[PDB]
DNA sequence: CCGACAGCGCATCAGC
DNA sequence: GCTGATGCGC
DNA sequence: GTCGG
């Protein structure tokens, strides 16, 4: 990357700000900024020619005049050097524990890897998962594993029944050679926004999956989304793959636009399209588009994802552009 | 200067 | 058990 | 922390 080490410094002090301090405000603040520096095309000279960008204000702009001529920060150097901030970090790696949780278990004396291992008893479901699979979880996925993942799921959805549909996003619909997990679209015709004329639609391929030995475990599970996680089979003698974080999203048929321009992503897109459509008058969830006094009107005729992107007065990105 | 910052499903808990 | 508020992940 | 009213 051309700034790198500027938006990996934006990175670490947006995972500082929602973890220790606890302002999810902050949190996106700096990540916007990271993006939309990542995107910039020219190796960035001045916190001046940063201040230019959407989303880099003055307090950035010093810290990347800073960083530019030391190669450091020290505000980030100090609070490397916080024990408080530093078990508070690595405690939220664990799925499952988040910011509360993680000030909550350093309090208790639980801060390290290894107090965590004899204090399962102490962590509900999806933490105790997230501790099982703690080194799992934070390796990538490569896009050859992702794809014979799609295989699998996709026939294995077959097997159950031939009207469901089947579509994987996140990353890997925008084309990415690695995703973080894989994350399913699932559609069926007996479940749309006007009815539900079949029950356990999405328990059957969970079922499935887990009966071939794909789904290994449950972090959560409703009615319309699946939490787990799955691996893919390994050879004889073989060395096993990485456990994954899979989630299966049972969406409206009829609503599947809306769905799958979300679960695509990526989260930081997401986050600035639907507060673009607010400034528009508009308000925009993984089902519907809608007017907005600030109360929402009924939901508008979506028939692609470009009509989303007509709506807000954008012009269409496809997938692999949606990637910041 | 200062209000608003995307939006939602599942797990968990407390008040009744 | 029902309702609503929180934490959490995405 | 940044942006728009
Ligand atoms: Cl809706
Ligand atoms: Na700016
Ligand atoms: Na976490």
């Amino acid at each position: 990357t051309l700034n790198g080490g500027i938006t990996d410094m934006l990175t670490e002090l947006a995972n500082f700000e929602k973890n220790v301090s606890q302002a999810i405000h902050k949190y996106n603040a700096y990540r916007k900024a990271a993006s939309v520096i990542a995107k910039y095309p020219h190796k960035i000279k001045s916190g001046a020619e940063a201040k230019k960008l959407p989303g880099v204000g003055t307090k950035i702009a010093e810290k990347i005049d800073e960083f530019l001529a030391t190669g450091k920060l020290r505000k980030l150097e100090k609070i490397r050097q916080d024990d408080t901030s530093s078990s508070i970090n690595f405690l939220t790696r664990v799925s499952g524990i988040g910011p509360s949780a993680a000030r909550k278990f350093v309090d208790e004396g639980i801060k390290t890897l290894e107090d965590l291992r004899k204090n399962e008893d102490k962590l509900n479901h999806h933490q105790r998962i997230g501790l099982k699979y703690f080194g799992d979880f934070e390796k990538r996925i490569p896009r050859e594993e992702m794809l014979q993942m799609q295989d699998i799921v996709l026939n294995e959805v077959k097997k159950v029944d031939s009207e469901y549909i089947a579509t994987v996003c996140g990353s890997f619909r925008r084309g990415a050679e690695s995703s973080g997990d894989m994350d399913v679209l699932l559609t069926h015709p007996s479940f749309t926004s006007e009815s539900t004329k079949q029950p356990k639609l999405l328990h059957q391929v969970v079922e499935q999956l887990q009966k071939v030995h794909f789904i290994t475990d449950t972090l959560s599970k409703g009615e319309t989304k699946f939490m787990g996680v799955c691996q893919l089979p390994s050879k004889n003698d073989e060395k096993e793959y990485p456990h994954r974080r899979i989630d299966i999203r049972l969406q409206p048929k009829d609503q599947y636009y809306c769905g799958v321009l979300y679960f695509t992503g990526s989260d930081i897109f997401n986050k600035n399209m639907r507060a673009h459509a607010l400034e528009k008058g508009f308000t925009i969830n993984e089902y519907t588009i809608r007017p907005l006094t600030g109360v929402a009107g009924e939901p508008l005729p979506v028939d692609s994802e470009k009509d989303i992107f007509d709506y807000i007065q954008w012009k269409y990105r496809e997938p692999k552009d949606r990637s910041e």
